[PDB]
DNA sequence: GTTTATTTTATTGGTCC
DNA sequence: GGACCAATAAAATACAAC
Protein backbone atom coordinates (compact mmCIF):
# COMPACT_ATOMS: atom_id res chain seq x y z
CA UNK A 1 0.00 0.00 0.00
CA UNK A 2 1.81 3.12 1.39
CA UNK A 3 2.58 5.35 -1.70
CA UNK A 4 1.31 8.61 -0.04
CA UNK A 5 -0.79 10.38 -2.75
CA UNK A 6 0.70 13.57 -4.31
CA UNK A 7 -2.01 16.55 -5.75
CA UNK A 8 -0.86 17.20 -9.36
CA UNK A 9 0.13 20.66 -10.65
CA UNK A 10 -2.54 22.93 -12.17
CA UNK A 11 -0.34 23.20 -15.25
CA UNK A 12 -0.09 19.41 -15.57
CA UNK A 13 -3.79 18.93 -14.73
CA UNK A 14 -4.75 21.45 -17.43
CA UNK A 15 -2.68 19.63 -20.08
CA UNK A 16 -4.17 16.36 -18.78
CA UNK A 17 -7.73 17.65 -19.22
CA UNK A 18 -6.78 19.21 -22.61
CA UNK A 19 -5.85 15.83 -24.14
CA UNK A 20 -8.67 13.95 -22.38
CA UNK A 21 -11.07 16.24 -24.23
CA UNK A 22 -9.41 15.09 -27.47
CA UNK A 23 -9.62 11.36 -26.59
CA UNK A 24 -11.18 9.55 -23.60
CA UNK A 25 -8.74 6.67 -24.33
CA UNK A 26 -4.99 7.34 -24.78
CA UNK A 27 -2.61 5.86 -27.39
CA UNK A 28 0.66 4.27 -26.21
CA UNK A 29 2.43 6.96 -28.24
CA UNK A 30 0.59 10.06 -26.95
CA UNK A 31 1.18 8.80 -23.39
CA UNK A 32 4.94 9.03 -24.00
CA UNK A 33 4.44 12.50 -25.41
CA UNK A 34 2.12 13.60 -22.58
CA UNK A 35 4.36 12.23 -19.80
CA UNK A 36 7.61 13.89 -20.92
CA UNK A 37 5.59 17.07 -21.51
CA UNK A 38 4.36 16.95 -17.88
CA UNK A 39 7.16 15.01 -16.09
CA UNK A 40 4.88 12.20 -14.91
CA UNK A 41 4.85 8.40 -15.15
CA UNK A 42 3.20 6.72 -18.14
CA UNK A 43 1.75 4.45 -15.46
CA UNK A 44 0.63 7.59 -13.65
CA UNK A 45 -0.92 9.07 -16.82
CA UNK A 46 -2.69 5.76 -17.56
CA UNK A 47 -3.95 5.92 -13.98
CA UNK A 48 -5.24 9.46 -14.56
CA UNK A 49 -7.28 8.53 -17.64
CA UNK A 50 -8.09 5.26 -15.88
CA UNK A 51 -9.60 7.45 -13.11
CA UNK A 52 -10.74 10.41 -15.25
CA UNK A 53 -13.02 7.91 -17.10
CA UNK A 54 -14.87 7.13 -13.84
CA UNK A 55 -15.38 10.87 -13.14
CA UNK A 56 -17.32 11.35 -16.42
CA UNK A 57 -19.44 8.29 -15.63
CA UNK A 58 -20.34 9.95 -12.29
CA UNK A 59 -21.65 12.98 -14.21
CA UNK A 60 -24.58 10.61 -14.91
CA UNK A 61 -25.93 12.43 -11.82
CA UNK A 62 -26.76 15.31 -14.24
CA UNK B 1 -27.60 17.19 8.89
CA UNK B 2 -26.11 15.27 12.41
CA UNK B 3 -26.12 11.50 13.10
CA UNK B 4 -27.97 10.25 16.24
CA UNK B 5 -26.11 9.99 19.57
CA UNK B 6 -27.37 6.41 19.85
CA UNK B 7 -26.23 5.80 16.26
CA UNK B 8 -22.88 7.43 17.13
CA UNK B 9 -22.40 5.14 20.14
CA UNK B 10 -23.27 2.23 17.81
CA UNK B 11 -20.48 3.25 15.38
CA UNK B 12 -17.65 3.73 17.90
CA UNK B 13 -18.91 0.48 19.44
CA UNK B 14 -17.88 -1.39 16.26
CA UNK B 15 -14.94 0.96 15.52
CA UNK B 16 -13.27 -0.16 18.75
CA UNK B 17 -14.22 -3.64 17.45
CA UNK B 18 -12.21 -3.02 14.25
CA UNK B 19 -10.79 0.11 12.54
CA UNK B 20 -11.68 -1.32 9.10
CA UNK B 21 -15.06 -3.01 8.51
CA UNK B 22 -16.23 -6.17 6.69
CA UNK B 23 -19.12 -5.87 4.20
CA UNK B 24 -20.92 -8.39 6.42
CA UNK B 25 -20.71 -5.86 9.26
CA UNK B 26 -21.66 -2.79 7.15
CA UNK B 27 -24.98 -4.60 6.60
CA UNK B 28 -26.16 -5.15 10.15
CA UNK B 29 -24.61 -1.75 10.98
CA UNK B 30 -26.34 0.18 8.12
CA UNK B 31 -29.69 -1.56 8.60
CA UNK B 32 -29.17 -1.66 12.39
CA UNK B 33 -29.15 2.17 12.27
CA UNK B 34 -31.00 2.70 8.94
CA UNK B 35 -28.08 4.48 7.23
CA UNK B 36 -26.24 4.26 3.92
CA UNK B 37 -23.33 1.86 3.39
CA UNK B 38 -21.68 4.84 1.66
CA UNK B 39 -22.39 6.87 4.81
CA UNK B 40 -21.28 4.10 7.20
CA UNK B 41 -18.27 3.56 4.93
CA UNK B 42 -17.65 7.33 4.95
CA UNK B 43 -17.88 7.63 8.75
CA UNK B 44 -15.22 4.95 9.28
CA UNK B 45 -13.09 6.58 6.57
CA UNK B 46 -13.25 9.93 8.40
CA UNK B 47 -13.17 8.12 11.75
CA UNK B 48 -9.62 6.83 11.05
CA UNK B 49 -8.49 10.42 10.33
CA UNK B 50 -9.70 11.44 13.80
CA UNK B 51 -7.53 8.73 15.42
CA UNK B 52 -4.57 10.11 13.50
CA UNK B 53 -5.41 13.41 15.25
CA UNK B 54 -5.35 12.02 18.80
CA UNK B 55 -3.83 14.88 20.87
CA UNK B 56 -4.00 13.31 24.38
CA UNK B 57 -7.81 12.93 23.94
C1' DG C 1 -13.26 29.44 14.41
C1' DT C 2 -14.01 24.21 15.31
C1' DT C 3 -16.44 19.75 14.32
C1' DT C 4 -20.43 14.84 7.00
C1' DA C 5 -19.71 14.28 2.45
C1' DT C 6 -17.24 14.93 -2.12
C1' DT C 7 -12.99 14.73 -5.19
C1' DT C 8 -8.44 13.15 -6.39
C1' DT C 9 -4.19 10.05 -6.44
C1' DA C 10 -3.31 5.27 -6.29
C1' DT C 11 -3.04 0.21 -5.81
C1' DT C 12 -5.59 -4.48 -6.24
C1' DG C 13 -7.63 -7.84 -8.17
C1' DG C 14 -11.02 -9.39 -11.81
C1' DT C 15 -11.68 -9.70 -16.92
C1' DC C 16 -10.88 -9.85 -22.10
C1' DC C 17 -8.15 -9.92 -26.31
C1' DG D 1 1.39 -8.72 -21.62
C1' DG D 2 -1.32 -4.79 -22.04
C1' DA D 3 -5.72 -2.73 -21.88
C1' DC D 4 -9.84 -2.05 -19.59
C1' DC D 5 -13.37 -2.11 -15.63
C1' DA D 6 -14.91 -1.64 -10.43
C1' DA D 7 -13.92 -1.67 -5.22
C1' DT D 8 -11.50 0.59 -2.11
C1' DA D 9 -8.43 3.35 0.63
C1' DA D 10 -6.03 7.76 2.07
C1' DA D 11 -5.02 12.81 1.44
C1' DA D 12 -7.00 16.95 0.31
C1' DT D 13 -11.07 19.79 0.00
C1' DA D 14 -15.42 21.76 0.80
C1' DC D 15 -19.43 23.21 3.07
C1' DA D 16 -23.08 23.10 6.95
C1' DA D 17 -23.99 23.57 11.43
C1' DC D 18 -22.94 25.02 15.76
Amino acid sequence: GRKKRIPYSKGQLRELEREYAANKFITKDKRRKISAATSLSERQITIWFQNRRVKEKKVLAK
